[PDB]
């Protein structure tokens, strides 16, 4: 489990975080069809229907985190809050993603065994990876070694994303997350 240094996570990486500055969980834009959209877990999407979520991510200029508000009336295009802990997606403002440095990545559906970091931790100038594989036989995974704030971050293949982490199996620190060839079938259509 590696210490990323400041800015120098994926473009396409997002922490969600509370008022307070408490990160509850992460995304990622993604490119869907001919517009991007946050992809994200459900229940983190959830927690933003009662409270202020934001959208954050760390400023190279400014040396230090940026936040925008999140609003929970931006249409889900993918998944579902009500009856669902899956992926879901959120067409978020191209503004948002502006004003937050934001990139957009790409779904690839891996083709060989390929290695995989996936990103989180306890602020967006903070954060921390952990390595696995991708394989097209179903599982991709990664091992954290000896927190739910990891919940909806995506797994990269580079700059490309191919699943999402819906949490840490319980004792092992093995990862268990949703193979993104469903959402990408939707997304291209």
């Amino acid at each position: 489990v590696s210490s990323v240094a400041p800015g120098k996570e994926p473009g396409s990486l997002v922490c969600i975080q509370a008022k307070d500055g408490k990160v509850i969980g992460m995304g990622a834009r993604v490119h869907c069809g001919p517009a991007t959209v946050l992809v994200t877990a459900g229940h983190v999407l959830k927690k933003g229907m009662i409270a202020d979520l934001y959208l954050a991510k760390y400023s190279v200029s400014s040396k230090e985190g940026k936040r925008v508000l999140m609003d929970p009336t931006w249409k889900i295009e993918y998944g579902s809050l009500n009856k669902e802990a899956d992926v879901i997606s959120v067409q978020v403002p191209a503004a948002v993603w502006s004003r937050l440095g934001v990139t957009a990545a790409r779904v690839r559906k891996p083709t060989v065994k390929v290695p995989v970091l996936a990103y989180g931790g306890e602020a967006s100038g903070l954060l921390q990876s952990s390595q696995g594989f991708a394989t097209p036989d179903g599982n991709m995974s990664v091992a954290h070694s000896c927190r739910p704030g990891w919940s909806g971050t995506p797994l990269y293949a580079g700059s490309d994303i191919v699943a999402i982490h819906r949490r840490w199996e319980d004792i092992g620190v093995k990862n268990l997350a949703t193979n993104l060839s469903i959402f990408h079938a939707n997304c291209e259509s």
